[PDB]
């Protein structure tokens, strides 16, 4: 009945189209600058039609989704502003940054058009539409950044359009999105590339260095092999946030130099202990975690089948697990399994079920 | 038959004792400051006999292995020097740093006792003798740092003692060892802890960082969960090398600040391109100075029993899992479920076992 236009029919666009058709009877018209991709999307029933005219498809659309790169989306929003769109249209994107997009949207569309920025924290550009899946974004954070004027009810309509994603939707202001993604995603990319560059500089002086960088060092710097073109565009789009963070990092490295140079075993130990305790605690369940969840800690032995037996007991009781991880918080073979549940009642059933099987459990550690 | 003394019967010590007994009929006498550890080592046939006094066992030893922490080894070498050791004895350690150890050894033993420093580059999610394995060091670098006047014949005898490790032995000078390990192993550990500290500081201001930091960013900082006691001793023992590297790092971050602040897309792209090309050149699926993650990513649907089925498949193949997690922040990472293994062989078997049951899996490059 309703019409969706999808601009950029890759892995991300295609997976959104599949998530949408999962929960909605809609015609999806695909548009892509790479003709072969959209053709392939129509061949795979990811889209129902290929856009003959971009204007024509857009002017009949209830929903317009940009899955194009941020720089391309910015350019097309101008075109979108010159069209006569439906009164009820929702427009959204999938960009890794939101500041520049939302600046352009506010300048072009304010009050008239429901533009809501988006950022699904799953997927890649390493494959195309051939590997698209309705569940690509299942239990991924999906950040939405409504323009200042967009009523709460339009944001709920978009979450409804996208309910088939099974994403944890978070509504943030634009600055907050770029601030938080600057710290947890963009900044590590700068440091990963810097670590590789420092090893590369010394590799000239000793040939052993390239060989000893296999394994863990390669694993730690994984994100340094991501697209230089894409990451240079993100650094440009989030430049001011990253400049503030780099200046604070340099100050932190100068304090770390003073700690190391002082040789005080106490101070250095505290520095490693603080980092270990914070990292081990992630994610830190708080009051304001929008997806509210409930933790059970279980003492488990490091042996074949330990996790198999725990998960088998919870599955037989029809308890869904939202997350789990192992903490090395004991002395020998004993480890702690942290299990997260959506509902308090699931945690309670899990505690009872494991208690009857003679497991030690706790609700705080 | 020949006599081995093992001083410190933990993970690394115990694994060496098992690798020794694999290829040699010997009596191994265990000595440990924690009585229950060496008792447990005897219970597990890691050692043949226990000593609570060093002198008698050491004076009849053909081989003495220090697998105590480097600060403790340094202290015990004095005691060893006061004993009347065999003419043919070889003495070795397993310390992550070699400068301080070799300084103490050269002061105590020069031209008299065959002391050869050692550093097997292998790790574990665990400490303690119950996690010791004959195969811990297979295809790992094992660095030997002989004192200046140790006959090369004694280095060959030691490689023969330890042939059951299946390690790649390298003979290095002491300074070279601490310089190379400073760059490829110690310095990254400092930066991983620094990154955690910076994110922790901002999590105070926006508690959303405590939630969105559990996925991707956890990857570069995984090593920050390693032993603070061990890493504070390594930073102490390698202080001067790490001071020089921190000052270089600060200078590199200042140049990176100038690049980012100039906003030039070309220059920033070149910076990421150089890092990507160097990282892509590093060896594939090989052991280096930092233990590799051995991560397998698995596409699973959010259903009751999804983890039960995956863990059951791996347990039926007798594969031990070190860790697992559901990723909620996973841009550039296909596969919602991440599973970690002790070694590449386990990950390879896990990929085959899950493949046979029609699970899609992914490994990073
Ligand atoms: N753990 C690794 O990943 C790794 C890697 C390479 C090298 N190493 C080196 O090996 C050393 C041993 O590490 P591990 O991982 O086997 O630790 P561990 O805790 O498993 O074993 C160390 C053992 O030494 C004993 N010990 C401590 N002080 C002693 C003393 N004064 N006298 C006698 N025994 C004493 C402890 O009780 C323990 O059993 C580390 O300090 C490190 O320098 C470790
Ligand atoms: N090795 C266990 C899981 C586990 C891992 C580490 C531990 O410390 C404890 C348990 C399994 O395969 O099920
Ligand atoms: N709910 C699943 C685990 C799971 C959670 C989230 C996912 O996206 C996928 C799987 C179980 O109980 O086994």
């Amino acid at each position: 009945r309703k019409k969706v236009v999808l601009i950029g029919t890759g892995l991300i666009g295609g997976s959104l189209a599949l998530a949408i058709k999962k929960d909605h009877d809609v015609t999806i018209t695909g548009y892509d600058i790479f003709q072969e991709q959209v053709e392939r999307a129509k061949e795979l029933h990811v889209v129902d039609e290929i856009a003959v005219d971009l204007q024509h498809a857009c002017e009949e659309a209830h929903l317009i989704v940009f899955a194009s790169p941020v720089e391309e989306t910015k350019k097309l929003l101008h075109k979108l502003a010159s069209f006569h769109l439906r009164e009820d249209v929702i427009v959204t994107d999938v960009g890794s940054t939101k500041g520049s997009i939302m600046n352009e949207a506010e300048a072009l569309f304010s009050k008239e058009i429901s533009f809501i920025g988006g950022h699904p924290m799953a997927g890649s550009h390493k494959t195309g539409v051939e590997s698209a899946k309705a569940h690509l974004f299942e239990n991924a954070f999906y950040i939405l950044t409504p323009m200042h004027h967009v009523p709460n009810e339009h944001v709920e309509e978009l979450k409804d359009w996208l309910k088939g994603t099974g994403s944890h939707f978070l509504v943030l202001n634009t600055e907050e999105h770029d601030y938080v993604t600057g710290i947890v995603s963009h900044f590590p990319h700068l440091i990963a590339a810097g670590l590789v560059k420092q090893v590369e500089k010394h590799a000239g002086d000793n040939p052993l260095i390239h060989q000893l960088a296999a394994g863990g060092f390669k694993d730690i710097t994984r994100i340094a092999s991501s697209s230089p073109k894409m990451w240079s565009d993100i650094v440009k789009q989030n430049r001011e946030h990253l400049m503030v963070l780099l200046k604070e990092w340099i100050s932190e490295m100068e304090d770390l130099y003073d700690t190391v140079s002082s040789g005080d075993a106490g101070e250095i130990q505290n520095y490693f202990a603080d980092a270990k305790e914070y990292r081990d605690s992630l994610p830190v369940r708080k009051r304001g975690a929008i997806p509210a969840y409930h933790d059970l800690y279980v003492d488990v032995l490091d042996k074949v089948g330990a996790l198999a037996h725990v998960t088998s007991i919870l599955a037989r009781e029809e308890i869904s697990i939202t997350n789990l991880q192992i903490l090395e918080a004991r002395e020998g073979l004993l480890g702690v399994l942290r299990i997260s549940f959506q509902r308090e009642e699931d945690r309670m059933k899990a505690k009872l079920a494991l208690g009857e099987e003679k497991y030690q459990t706790y609700e705080t550690i």
